């Protein structure tokens, strides 16, 4: 494989759409296209915001790269229109896609089916957020992390250090998503992404922020976030958890695009926070860096993720 590319036909890409992250989107999308194209597949820009989708069915594309982001890019919606109208297209699918992005009942099926997670409890809109606040710093102390359960609040991720500060952080947060994650803080390690592609060995990345967390700071202000290959991990460990990752991907009905988010603690213990199914691919994202770094050019890479849609 040495596919041939006249294997994939009519092949459109997704980009742009209306969401908050149409801009990463067009960037990752003009890259893909042109990745698709060096490799001589028929490939063709297609944004949902600005065409009718049906054209996908009635202009005779057989399948999609999927480089949108945000809302119905990502989070079911799109998946299920194209499966409707047949057309084939990577990354996960209406499942996959939709628990991805509800952290609460991802974490669920993970703790029910071992793969680690910080143990945490929820709160919901019109609890007693003061007593709540008493029995969740009572079982897992501070820090705590206070997050959406589920797509797509308003309210950033919140490290709340004091358990007086607690009962404001769950009032705020349930102002905005009925479900509320109050999590264990993870302390004393480091920070880990797990890119999937296909059945391709990439090495794991170590997130170093400069601040306190992986926050809207350290992503996208931010100068100096730290995204570190090799990650400094034993070559055993780094086995272990790229198989946990590929099976925390794997138990939610996602399937192998993307990455796995996970902290260690001290004891060098992993814990996994999220999946997420629709990864950058401009010039500075982790996928491309990933397979970069085992050889795999972006062009290669954009044409492997596509070859699964294909049987
Ligand atoms: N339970 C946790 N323990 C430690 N750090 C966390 C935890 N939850 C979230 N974070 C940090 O906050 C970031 C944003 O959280 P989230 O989008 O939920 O992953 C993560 O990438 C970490 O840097
Ligand atoms: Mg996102």
């Amino acid at each position: 494989s040495g596919i041939d590319p006249k294997r994939f036909g009519k092949v459109a890409v997704l980009l742009g759409g209306d969401s908050a992250e149409r801009e990463v989107s067009l960037n990752s999308g003009r890259l893909v296209l042109q990745g698709l194209r060096d490799a001589g597949i028929d490939a063709h820009p297609f944004d949902p915001a600005q065409r009718p989708l049906a054209a996908l069915k009635d202009e005779g594309f057989v399948r999609a790269f999927n480089a949108l982001h945000g809302g119905y890019g990502e989070n079911g919606q799109i998946q299920g229109a194209l499966d409707f109208y047949g057309i084939r297209y990577t990354g996960s699918g209406v499942l996959g896609s939709a628990l991805g992005l509800d952290k609460f009942r991802t974490k669920l099926v993970w703790q029910q089916t071992g793969i680690p997670t910080p143990p945490f409890e929820t709160v919901m809109r019109g609890d007693d957020y003061a007593a709540r606040a008493q029995d969740i710093v009572a079982k897992l102390g501070v820090p705590l992390f206070v997050k959406p359960a589920s797509e797509g609040s308003s309210v950033a991720v919140e490290k709340v250090k004091s358990a007086d500060a607690l009962p404001a952080a769950l009032e705020e947060a349930a102002k905005h998503d009925k479900i509320v994650i109050v999590e264990k803080s993870i302390e004393g390690g480091g920070e880990y992404t797990a890119c999937i592609a296909a059945d391709l060995d990439l090495p794991l990345i170590r997130i170093v922020p400069a601040g306190e967390f992986y926050d809207y700071h350290a992503k996208y202000i931010a100068n100096d976030t730290q995204y570190l290959i090799p990650c400094g991990l034993d070559a055993a460990k780094e086995a272990e958890f790229k198989r946990i990752a590929r099976r925390a991907f794997d138990v939610l009905g996602c399937t192998d695009w993307g990455r796995a988010d996970f902290m260690l603690d001290a004891a060098g213990n992993p814990y996994f926070l999220e999946v997420n199914t629709a990864p950058g691919m401009t010039d500075h994202s982790l996928p491309p860096k990933a397979a970069r770094a085992v050889g795999i050019g972006y062009s290669e890479l954009v044409v492997k993720v596509l070859s699964l849609t294909l049987d």
